């Protein structure tokens, strides 16, 4: 998407004690849109997306704790630290009812922000979205053969952060997630604007700890017993929840190949899916408009 820039009006809340930059823009009511980046992301993920739905709708888009233009504030940055800056955020906006447009590890927090507050959620609209990983042969699965040994090369880069330093002086020394996986993620180009702000919130290796948690915090195996416990809650939830459900994918996809997204057509009741053409893992720097021409089509009847 050749959409460059980040125009957005610069506003700044504060939550349990420090400061959250987000993106407001929108009529300023109907039911507000949450758009919700993952790893390692930002509000910059959703840039050329939330023009499609700003015409009709409040769209807002946060940024993670610790991440992005928000406060750094000095934690290890589990799932619970994020839970809780959102939960915080969400309550600080006074936002009651909300549509859900959540990415990677966005949909972490997403998904468990709706099991837990599910009259509040109007819909979902979703994307390579975190769900169990029982075992790795499963981690970035795939029965398309062409493509066996991307999942393994992966199935390996993941391999490698989650080990005892390795972790830290790729993801973090060496800025693994941003100078490779992201740009990895994304099938097209990427041009050096578009990284310079992704690579903004980071210059200081001392800051990479986040994009290290993530990994160590993905539920693969039975590890960690405590979030795994919590998506296979919500992935329950989500299996029978009665909200509409928005899902969009690409091929090769990443964490959600062609099969799933197909499976998930049905697995998921009143699910819609769009396919978004060639893509990988971060799909909102593929083919955007798409993506937020049919948020924008999919709203009004909800």
């Amino acid at each position: 998407e050749i959409g460059t820039g980040f125009p957005f009006d610069p506003h700044y809340v504060e939550v349990l004690g420090e400061r959250m930059h987000y993106v407001d823009v929108g009529p300023r009511d109907g039911t507000p849109v949450l758009f919700l980046h993952g790893n390692p992301t930002s509000s910059y993920l959703w840039r050329n997306i939330i023009p499609h739905v700003a015409p009709s709708h409040r769209c807002i888009a946060p940024d993670l704790i610790g991440m992005g233009k928000s406060d750094k504030p000095d934690l290890d940055y589990f799932f619970d630290d994020h839970v809780r800056y959102l939960d915080a955020f969400i309550e600080a906006l006074g936002l009651e009812e909300v549509v859900l447009v959540i990415h990677d590890w966005g949909s972490a927090l997403g998904f468990h922000w709706a099991k837990r507050n599910p009259e509040r959620v109007k819909g979902i609209a979703c994307m390579e979205f975190i769900r169990p990983i029982p075992t790795w042969d499963e981690f970035h699965h795939t029965e398309v053969a062409e493509e066996q040994d991307h999942a393994e090369a992966a199935r390996e880069t993941f391999q490698a952060f989650r080990t005892a330093d390795v972790g830290r002086e790729l993801i973090i020394d060496q800025n693994a997630f941003i100078e490779r996986v992201l740009p990895g993620g994304v099938v097209r180009p990427l041009t050096e604007v578009e990284m310079d702000h992704y690579r903004e919130p980071f210059l200081k290796p001392v800051d990479r700890e986040p994009l290290w948690r993530f990994p160590n915090e993905l539920p693969i195996a039975g590890e960690p017993a405590n979030i795994v416990a919590l998506v296979e809650a919500y992935m329950n939830w989500l299996h029978q929840s009665p909200v509409p459900k928005l899902l969009f994918w690409g091929t090769p996809g990443a964490l959600i190949p062609p099969a799933e997204a197909a499976r998930l057509a049905e697995s998921l009741p009143n699910c819609k899916t769009v396919d978004i053409g060639p893509g990988l893992h971060y799909l909102q720097e593929d083919n955007p408009d798409l993506i937020g021409s049919e948020i924008a089509r999919w709203l009004p009847a909800l």
